[PDB]
């Protein structure tokens, strides 16, 4: 096919004539084997500035045509009532499509399922966003990209599985949480929802543990979605312990000199039952006195020794007093 000067139809508009005929695997003078113009046709797209590349022969003339990837005119944001044109903008900006650079219309659907992406990254869990362009003067173009938004989901049936102790409802009874939000605190994506939740999820363990239930575990806490991205379902997956009775406390540790009192404010009534309130409610009084006596920040945690043989827990509480500190 021996070639000469080889032409380039118009394709060029932003590229350089001269980058361009680098990039082409085939010098002019080269002797064209049609598996070659195809090898031609794959370099060129390589570069990837172009949507569209051909390469036709003539009288020993290779023409090759090219429509030229477009540029990014203007980014613009329509429907998008709930996310400031500047965190989308950003966002865009992220994957890849800045104001300025090319266009490639392949990625269209990505564009969307991206922002439509970034729409679960909220709350908005199903919600549309169309991709749609405008061919503009200079190879520019438009892009308007509209924003069906989306119904926020909610939290709308907690369930609750692994109790026998305790009816599967007066565990629940007490939960502060509703399949909705009151006067438009703070909750931004649901944070209200969440603090609320776990706050909910730590009165199920008070309960079980106020109650003799030493390993007492919220093994996981199962969340799913509707089929209809409707709402959400909360599950808990309980595994409640045996109950167990006290036998003694022993508050250990750097007790300041007052392990006579300290530890006469630990006693027990032996026919008593673990009891996880019971225990903070002690450390505390512990933190009190220690603190009385000039100590702000005394440290103390009590790990229970649960004895399964005798089914029976130990209180091993420690107490570091904390450094009295002197004006």
């Amino acid at each position: 096919g021996f070639v000469v000067k080889d032409i380039h139809f118009e394709g060029l508009q932003r590229v350089a004539v001269g980058a361009a005929l680098l990039s082409m695997p085939v010098r002019t003078g080269d002797t064209v084997n049609d598996e070659d113009i195809s090898n031609t046709i794959r370099a060129l797209f390589a570069t990837g500035n172009f949507e569209d590349v051909r390469v036709l022969r003539d009288g020993d003339t290779l023409l090759v045509q090219v429509k030229e990837r477009p540029t990014i005119a203007s980014i613009t944001f329509s429907g998008n009532k709930s996310v400031k044109d500047d965190m989308l903008k950003q966002n865009l900006e992220a994957s890849g499509v800045r104001v300025g650079e090319s266009l490639d219309r392949t990625t269209i659907a990505d564009i969307e399922k991206g922002l439509e992406d970034f729409y679960y990254s909220v709350g908005k869990y199903s919600a549309s966003v169309k991709a749609v362009v405008t061919p503009l003067p200079r190879n520019r173009v438009d892009l308007k990209l509209v924003f069906q938004e989306g119904v926020s989901a909610e939290i709308q049936q907690i369930n609750i599985v692994g109790n026998h102790a305790f009816t599967t409802d007066e565990l629940i009874s007490h939960f502060q949480l509703r399949d909705e939000v009151p006067w438009w605190n703070v909750v931004g994506d649901r944070k209200y929802q969440k603090q609320k939740l776990a706050g909910d999820l730590e009165t199920l363990r008070s309960y079980y543990l106020d109650r003799g239930y030493a390993r007492f575990n919220i093994d996981s806490t199962q969340v799913s979605l509707t089929p209809d991205k409707k709402g959400i379902y909360v599950t808990v997956n309980i595994t409640e312990g045996d109950q167990y009775k006290l036998s003694g406390v022993e508050v250990s540790g750097n007790l300041a000199g007052h392990s006579a009192e300290i530890e006469q404010l630990t006693k027990i009534e032996p026919g008593e039952l673990y009891n996880g309130t019971k225990v903070t409610k002690m450390e505390d009084d512990i933190k009190k006195l220690l603190g009385r006596y000039g100590y702000a920040y005394p440290r103390v945690q009590s790990m229970p020794e649960i004895n399964d043989a005798d089914k029976t827990v130990k209180l091993r509480v420690n107490v570091d007093a904390g450094n009295r500190f002197y004006v």
